[PDB]
């Protein structure tokens, strides 16, 4: 509401990937999901090397 700008998000060509984005609806959760699966590869890989310092 009070947007008003309408030269992003707001014509046609924008429009068809916010019906896109409603079909799919991960569109906020996909991209977090991303960045913490990857926090949590990064996170297990360097624990894991350290247990193997040892050798």
């Amino acid at each position: 509401d009070a947007e008003f700008r309408h030269d992003s998000g707001y014509e046609v060509h924008h429009q068809k990937l916010v019906f896109f984005a409603e079909d799919v609806g991960s569109n906020k959760g996909a991209i977090i999901g991303l960045m913490v699966g990857g926090v949590v590869i990064a996170t297990v890989i360097v624990i894991t090397l350290v247990m193997l310092k040892k050798k």
